[PDB]
């Protein structure tokens, strides 16, 4: 809920747009 927190045990589920 809001920012980075961590990096990735955030909670990862997106493509982020690396394409």
């Amino acid at each position: 809920c809001r920012k980075a927190g961590v990096g990735q045990s955030w909670k990862e589920n997106s493509p982020l747009n690396v394409s």
